[PDB]
């Protein structure tokens, strides 16, 4: 079929240092796809860990094509936006939206562990929702394996945003990479439900840290959750990634199992 491979760029969805965006219409069969626009290693992994991704919850890469010094990457567009922009700010959102956000966030997370992929920069910036509000996890720029030939290797390097990341990024030379991104889970229920980010970074030199710590819960944020999901961020927000709680355990979680949210409203007629 002529002209199928051809497709215009129609709006500008968003911007980041390694470049824009856009949304991309197919001439032919008006089919929606966002590229990502790459104007160069960094992105050659990037690509790499998107050719190993297909997961319900995870942005689909569709190929990329390379037009010069510029790459194109063709993946998935999901036209309800960011999740950060389904918090209200010092408010958050309704408790059963956001532990339907949290499900779904973990069978992201549980997908890519299992396939030996970290993240490492999960925040609700990077939590996209398609037209049903289904949360899928983008941008792999920052993503890393882990867990190759069944063998485990241990991270070193400073990655995230350090409201997200987990305090043995800041205070140990390595750390396991699981840990780190179940922490970031952690900051994004929060944000979810408080509509607030509880520290800037997860240093004693922050008092709210200190605080929390100290487990000051009569303080915000932790006072505007209630005391199910805020027993499991005692669980998630636990200094020691040893002794934090893996997703298996999340899964297992009072708060995560209670009944809170009704199915997508359907079409019902009465008499
Ligand atoms: C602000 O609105 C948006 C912002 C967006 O991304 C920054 C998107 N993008 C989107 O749906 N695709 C995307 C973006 N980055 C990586 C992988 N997939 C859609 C919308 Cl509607």
């Amino acid at each position: 079929v002529p002209f199928v491979e051809d497709w215009d760029l129609v709006q500008t969805l968003g911007e980041g240092a390694y470049g824009e965006v856009q949304l991309a219409v197919n001439r032919v069969t008006e089919e929606a796809v966002a590229v990502k626009i790459v104007d160069m290693e960094n992105i050659k992994k990037e690509i790499c860990i998107n050719k190993m991704l297909n997961h319900e919850n995870v942005v689909k890469f569709y190929g990329h094509r390379r037009e010069g010094n510029i790459q194109y990457l063709f993946l998935e567009y999901c036209s309800g936006g960011e999740l950060f922009d389904r918090i209200e700010p010092d408010i958050g959102m309704p408790e059963p939206d956001a532990q339907r956000f949290f499900h779904q966030l973990m069978a992201g997370v549980v997908y890519l562990h299992g396939i030996g992929i970290t993240h490492r920069d999960i925040k609700p910036e990077n939590l996209l929702l398609d037209e049903r509000d289904n949360l899928k996890i983008s941008d792999f720029g920052l993503a890393t394996v882990f867990r190759y030939n069944n063998r485990e290797r241990l991270l070193n390097k400073m990655c995230g945003t350090l409201p997200y990341v987990a305090p043995e990024l800041l205070k140990r030379r390595e750390f396991h990479a699981e840990p780190v991104d179940v922490w970031s889970c952690g900051i994004v229920l929060t944000a979810m439900l408080a509509g607030e980010l509880p520290w800037d970074q997860p240093s004693d030199s922050c008092q709210e840290y200190s605080d929390w710590k100290e487990k000051k819960t009569y303080l915000n944020p932790w006072k505007k959750i209630d005391s199910a999901p805020l027993a499991l961020l005692h669980k998630i927000l636990v200094e020691n990634p040893s002794a934090r709680i893996t997703i298996p355990d999340i899964k297992k979680d009072r708060w995560y199992n209670k009944p809170l949210k009704k199915g997508a409203k359907r079409p019902r007629v009465t008499s």
